[PDB]
């Protein structure tokens, strides 16, 4: 990559200033934009929190509708000390395309509205001065970037999303501007074996220059406990202190590159050392069977849409933990980096998926597409002990040899950027029948979406749900693939204070009901090895006749608080 | 005080660096951590966002409902660049008491849960190096500090809050923390009063710096344009065609501070103004030499999980829906809100009542959950009213101070008591802007002692709700009539505000006809309230009770909080909104 994935740190080589706040914002639906100077600043705006997702805060439809060109705009004064330092903005994410400018000069651009985007402003900053930033956004969405969609015109523009969530957009995460040394750590890797008592810590280092390298590791507690140098080399740990399932332990790696006597950089993050492989139909943590347990997760809370906060990081995970759950998926995109440094912290186990959701010639440039959102992804998120797979797709199409060719592609991308080899997979939509579909082959363990008693044979019908599902598991049992099973998607949608004696669909009993029978069918199979319900908590999606205030299969509502099966799962997961 | 209340600022003198995130934090039921020196760091810390209350992350009922001895504690990087500045640590807020701690040294001490704590920190930061935070608060309610109330012991040790108040007791580090670097010689206040001339304005000022310096004032406008410049610590700026700054229609010139030494610039502070005059005339509030009736809330600092956590997107959508209703005003019931609130008033071109957090002084109250601790409750309730007015009075959104909800005000104690209040609020305030509190029933027109130390009376009143309430609806309007025919009957040639006035409603709740906590009730209940107000020519300014519903203690009369808001918790309209939009376009 032409930039650095790594997360910012303040020390005494790298410098960081949040420009989080409120920002200047406007509409620009005729496009006219970068026509009429726009880039300098903007001639009308109203203010916007940043971070934020804009579309919830206006009482107007076609504001919080808005699709196509957007613009965003603030002033930072950069110290003056930062001078003849390599300076970057750093956006978390511009959803879901955009250009950056910087005291009126285009800087870069970046398509995927999910993960960072850095821009190099150090030929155009202006040290102990204040400067200028300016977003052009775009939140359409096509067919040849991630998540997949359509644009209606109506001249008003209106998404159309292959995907159920809905379309957030804008400055969703945290916004920094950088400074950092001319040569400096641009990228690391670690990789751990486990050797008895010990433990390896293998890594690689990539800088900007051609200066020695020293790497260190610390433990919790600041302690030295290994030092080797070399941008390749191995770091030995005796008694390591494994990182394991709801009970993490971090030691802090500390990269230094030098010049004789004196240091150049240093980057310092907490890592956690843990293995992760399949094996036959077991998926082992530290060489011990884990079944995986918890939910597809969405960025989603009321008014700030995606937009990031501590506070939800924190009651959700408090809720996750009384769930006794271990486990989430980044549904249906990679979430703020946060969320991986708290699942670091509170031993949480992440299945990381790109937003490759929503699945003609458009197809190689959507493969492009695609596989620059995996390595993004996986180049960002890859030292993070959470991380114990990548889900490479959401119900794609899958049974055709041409599905076969784009995934070959996809996985092998994957494949030549994690430096941990850990295990991908994708989630599969019902119509990948066993007999079918092409691209199971590619995983390294299998991730089932099914609606057994909702989509397929709901209320009266649930016990036909029951015998249809045990038939299809039965099918994928006599294949005899020897690899391990994950239920990443099942539910029902459950409206909060629906009570009904007997059940019917959308009640909470009913809810309850469906769980319990999935759960006697997941334990009918050795082969399933990990249940991760869909979803957390209600979501946002597009307003429709199938969606009464978003997506209702929540477990929690939107505010956090259980429905009655919430305490299904967690007698279960006990 | 002996320290600055300016919102901090990042330029060539200035430097700032937030320390939001997640904090390490750590219940002290026991009470050991000082002497086990947890000032030092946690020993068993959790994880906890700041800013945010703490309360509602958790999962269990003694973890949110905690009540005394909590510690928070971080770290962060100093810039070498920092060294020879005077360094602080500047929280928004700490609820409601704590004391600060830096690098294992204590530094400073601070009562009272809504305004900025200022933590010189110079002698012990180290440039260069991280640096350690660690903070001890307490979140008890007692009548010796506001606001007030209980607190109980269970039989086992373990502490309750118990409020004289219907919010939740939230707490902890509810509002950004940054640390800062000023000048030696610093801009520590300034204050600004306007006149208006014909189509120009004079900004009058005074300026208080660290030291004996020369000062230059300027004045920019919306551009940036320079329209005004004068020297000295006191003066006068000459605006020649002023844009004045009108209701919902905020015009912002900016101020510029300078220290000199002639060889050049020492200190330099920025913040945007709004030139606007605001007094009472008879009945009338008078904005820029008009008429302005007020329209809008008291509102709270409330959201769901983060509590009464400071988000810029909370002011968004609340501001989006208090234009979309009509509104121009609202209280910040029932303590200072975070500084930022302010901030975005003066831009929308909202007019704020402050308050200080006076509430819970109600004898009736107080017995159902005294001569020595009136006078220590006096001196804390006078400190908070310097700090409230000191931190927001540059602000064109404010028009008055709100010194009190719902205090005695029948006895003559009373009035000596508040008359201290009063006296001490005008001292602190530059522009000498209407003063007021917001009345309870008890005190009645024959009784009470307190109304004409206010320069307009605000009441609080619940006819239709609390009395003669449903069936007996026609009956509250003939109450209330007969009340404020009594008020008029007075003749007090002052204007009257509405500042509490709604229904519970559950949202969903319907009933044909009407009952108590229906929507239709809601409507019912609003419309004969402004028949009622539309009898008095003196009633210049109605404020509903609440924009939105929020968090209270619970208990057998609280549904899940209060929900006489207008707005459900996550700001959606209830059938009454609509009713309020019409009446106030």
């Amino acid at each position: 990559l032409e930039y650095s994935e790594l997360y910012p740190i303040q020390n005494e080589y790298r410098m960081m200033q949040s420009l989080d706040g409120m920002w200047k914002f406007q509409f620009d639906p005729e496009e006219i934009g970068k026509k009429s100077g726009w880039e300098n600043g903007l001639p009308a705006p109203v203010s916007m929190p940043v971070p934020s997702s804009f579309a919830d805060f206006f009482t107007d439809h076609k504001e919080r509708d808005y699709c196509g060109d957007f613009w965003y705009e603030t002033e930072f004064y950069l110290p003056a000390e930062w001078r003849n330092k390599k300076i970057w903005l750093r956006f978390g994410s511009i959803t879901h395309r955009g250009t950056v400018y910087c005291n009126g000069m285009e800087i870069t651009s970046h398509e995927g509205g999910f993960l960072p985007v850095l821009a190099d402003i150090s030929t155009v900053a202006k040290p102990g001065q204040v400067n200028q930033v300016v977003v052009k956004i775009n939140n359409e969405l096509n067919e040849t970037s991630l998540p997949c969609g359509a644009t209606k015109i109506l001249g008003r523009k209106l998404a159309k999303p292959y995907f159920d969530f809905f379309n957030y957009s804008g400055l969703q995460r945290s916004v920094w501007v950088i400074a950092l040394p001319e040569e400096s750590v641009k990228d690391y890797s670690v990789d751990y074996e486990l050797c008895g008592t010990d433990a390896l810590v293998k890594y690689e280092v990539v800088t900007t220059g051609e200066h020695p390298v020293i790497v260190r590791l610390l433990d919790a507690e600041g302690e030295l406990v290994a030092e080797t140098e070399g941008k390749e080399g191995i770091l030995q740990v005796a008694n390591a202190r494994l990182w394991e399932v709801r009970n993490a332990y971090l030691y802090q790696i500390v990269i230094l590159i030098t010049d004789g006597n004196g240091v150049l950089d240093e980057y310092r993050e907490k890592i956690g050392i843990r293995t992760v492989r399949i094996e036959g139909t077991k998926i082992l943590l530290n060489d011990r069977p884990v079944y995986l347990k918890g939910f597809g997760k969405h960025e989603d809370f009321p008014i700030l849409g995606r937009g990031f906060h501590w506070g939800i990081v924190k009651r959700d995970f408090e809720c996750l933990k009384w769930t006794n759950a271990n486990c989430f998926r980044t549904s249906h995109y990679p979430y703020a980096e946060e969320w991986y440094q708290f699942a670091d912290e509170e031993g949480f186990l992440i299945i990381d998926e790109v937003p490759a959701v929503g699945m003609a010639l458009t197809v190689p440039e959507l493969l492009k597409s695609h596989i620059a959102d995996t390595e993004e992804m996986i180049t960002r998120d890859k030292n993070h002990p959470s991380v114990i797979a990548w889900s490479l797709f959401n119900e794609p199409e899958t049974i055709t040899d041409y599905a076969y060719e784009y995934f070959k592609e996809v996985f092998a991308a994957a494949e030549t950027y994690d430096f941990q080899s850990r295990p991908m997979t994708g989630a599969f939509e019902k119509n990948s029948k066993p007999e079918l579909c092409k691209c199971y082959p590619l995983c390294d363990f299998i991730c089932l979406n099914r609606y057994y008693g909702w989509y397929i044979s709901g209320g009266p019908e649930i016990e036909e749900a029951e015998e249809l599902f045990r038939d299809e598991m039965d099918r994928w049992k006599a294949k005899e693939l020897n690899v391990p099973f994950v239920f990443t998607e099942f539910g029902t949608d459950t409206m909060a204070g629906l009570h009904k004696l007997p059940s019917i669909m959308w009640s909470e009993e009913y809810q309850k009901e469906y769980l319990e029978m999935n759960f006697r069918v997941f334990d009918s199979y050795e082969f399933v090895q990990g249940e991760l319900a869909w979803n957390f908590a209600d979501f946002q999606t597009t307003e429709g006749i199938m969606r009464v205030d978003g997506n209702h299969k929540g477990v929690f509502t939107r505010d956090r608080q259980p429905k009655a099966a919430a305490v299904v799962f967690k007698d279960r997961w006990e």
